[PDB]
This record gives C-alpha cells, structure tokens and sequence, in this order.
C-alpha cells in the first residue's frame, strides 16, 4: 500500500493545541534534529522493503545520550519522560510508564526486522543509514501518549479529530 505518512498531517494545527503530552526532549532540540533529517526521512517513506531507520529519532536520542550501538537506555529514557510529567496532571505518571513498557515490548517483538534495517545500504545518493531502534521507540511513544490523553485534557474539535486519526498510524515527525 501507499505509505499513509507520505500525506503529512491533514491539518497544520500544532498537536500541543489538542493535548499537552510528556516529552523526552525540549522542542528546540527536536526542531534541530527535524531540520537536519526530515528531507531524507520523507524520501525513506517512499521506499519499499524493510523499514529504514529514522535519523530524526536517532539525532534526538543522541542529543540526550540515550542511544548506543543499537540500544536505547530505558532507565535514563524513563527518568527524562517522568521529569516532564512532574508538573503535569497526575494521570500522566501511569500512562507514561505503561507507554514505555508497551513500546519496549513492541521493539523486542520486531528485533529481527530492526536488526536487518540497521544493516541496509544507502539506496540513493547521500542517504545516511541510522539504526531503527531510536525511531521505533520514539514514534511509538509519541503516538501512544497522544492516544492515551484523558478526554478532560483533549481539545474535542474537528481538527484534533483529524490529528487523532492521522497520528493513530503516523508518528510525530
């Protein structure tokens, strides 16, 4: 099938306007990584075969010293997400801990595909190969946190319904 994520979000509305979610990196550090790697990330969405590792995510993980030779430091990642939740609604503690558990469980279930993705060779000019672990975790975290948002903390409007639909399958890039 055609990659649904090639369409981009259906509305340019900032997701924070739908729900304020926990984070692992400050927006400024995320934007630096996004600007550097979005170009090739979009190209990789239009390539068949084994999913190609997302460099935007590896950049984010490197900015927080969480990534090392195909592994993510779960202890340090949990500490960072929990830090962001300290002044948030109390519902976020459990939602965050459950989201981390589910994302690491999912990553383990696709270990072989992730490992094969790490071994891919550049398929176009200047493509940088990144290990898929960072994107596997980060994509899952963002989508799960947004979907678990309590209705009392979620903006119930048409544009946020569109973002809920889009982001149930497509990660925050």
């Amino acid at each position: 099938m055609d990659n649904p994520c090639l369409k981009g979000p259906p509305v340019p509305k900032n997701a924070a306007e739908c729900c304020v979610t926990p984070f692992l990196v400050e927006p400024s550090a995320f934007m630096t990584c996004h600007s550097k790697w979005i170009g090739q990330t979009k190209r990789q969405m239009a390539m068949e075969g084994i999913p190609r590792g997302c460099c935007v995510a590896e950049c984010v993980m490197n900015s927080t010293s969480l990534y090392s030779n195909g592994k993510i430091d779960r202890e340090a990642l949990t500490k960072l997400y929990l830090d962001s939740t300290k002044s948030m609604a109390p519902e976020w503690n459990k939602i965050t801990l459950d989201a981390i558990d589910g994302c690491f469980k999912m990553a383990d279930s696709i270990k072989d595909e992730i490992e094969a993705g790490a071994k891919l060779t550049p398929a176009f000019e200047g493509e940088q190969i990144c290990h898929p672990i960072s994107g596997t975790i980060l994509a899952c975290m963002g989508m799960t946190l947004f979907a678990e948002c309590p209705a009392k903390l979620f903006t119930v409007n048409d544009d946020c319904n569109k973002l809920k639909s889009y982001h149930s399958k497509c990660p925050f890039l």
